[PDB]
């Protein structure tokens, strides 16, 4: 349907990672900015996760990234509002935001998930909270 | 304890905001970087949580700032490793990350927040989001 031509327009560019995957955990869409981050993160994914190919992304089913995929499927699966959770990426720290999309019908075309490194953030967290609890007990 | 003294000397001055309460839930310390941002937001915070005095915080039980203070009390006396979240406060949007602390002794003295704002990330969130589900069906 048409719904995929006025998702291209308005993300194609936008300054986001966005990224969605169908019904299925398929992969039908990705915006310029994530196809970018994940080619350069390819390699550090890697070593996460070996079957990372980054120029096989499009048609993907997104399982064989998931630990226990059974767990987003359903997760997915119910989705009302939005989730916000946490990822590593090629140990770099993203916050994901997940919503689920529907065309013009009220149909559900599938998730939209959109990441924002926070590594920097999360490493200073890490050194905080290890400094502080390092202090409280020599 | 001297516990306190190697606190203030770690945490004082350093570029977090960070805060902690006893195991009663009692604040029992603050460093001067999340005592000046209260400061400045109090006004907004107000808005939100009409018994926040910013100038009354030592010593002060959080329960007052929770929505079922009841749920925190939990989490917190049964907090292991670090708890991450996030909070509205006076409309500005924080991470926030939670860890026990503990004496030389190992005694639980009580638990460590430090709050990061993410406001601008968490609004472009927001509007990436919606011009999604916007575009997906007109
Ligand atoms: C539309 C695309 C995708 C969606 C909708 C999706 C969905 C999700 C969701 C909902 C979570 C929730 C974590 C939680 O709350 O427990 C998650 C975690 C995670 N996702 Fe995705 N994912 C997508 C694509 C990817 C890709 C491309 C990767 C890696 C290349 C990936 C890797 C991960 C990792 C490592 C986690 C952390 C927990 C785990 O490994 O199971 N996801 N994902
Ligand atoms: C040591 C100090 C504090 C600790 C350890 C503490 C602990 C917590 C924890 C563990 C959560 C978890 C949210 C969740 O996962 O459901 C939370 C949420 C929250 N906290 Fe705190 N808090 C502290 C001080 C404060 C202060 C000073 C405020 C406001 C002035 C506050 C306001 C909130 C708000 C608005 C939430 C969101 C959910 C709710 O309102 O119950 N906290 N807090
Ligand atoms: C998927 N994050
Ligand atoms: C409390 N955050």
């Amino acid at each position: 349907g048409s719904h995929m031509a006025r998702i291209k327009s308005a993300l194609d560019n936008v300054s986001a990672n966005v990224m969605i995957a169908d019904n299925d955990l398929n992969i039908i869409y990705m915006n310029r900015t994530v196809s970018e981050m994940l080619g350069r993160a390819e390699a550090d994914i890697r070593k996460q996760l070996p079957n990372f190919d980054a120029g096989r992304l499009m048609g993907a089913n997104i399982d064989v990234f998931h630990k226990n995929p059974a767990h987003q499927r359903h997760l997915l699966a119910n989705l009302t509002g939005v989730h916000k959770a946490e990822l590593n990426l090629g140990g770099r720290r993203f916050s994901l935001d997940v919503v689920p999309v529907f065309n013009d019908a009220n149909e559900r075309l599938g998730s939209a998930v959109q990441w924002t490194d926070r590594t920097e953030e999360h490493r200073a967290e890490q050194e905080v909270s290890q400094l502080v609890q390092a202090a409280a007990a020599g």
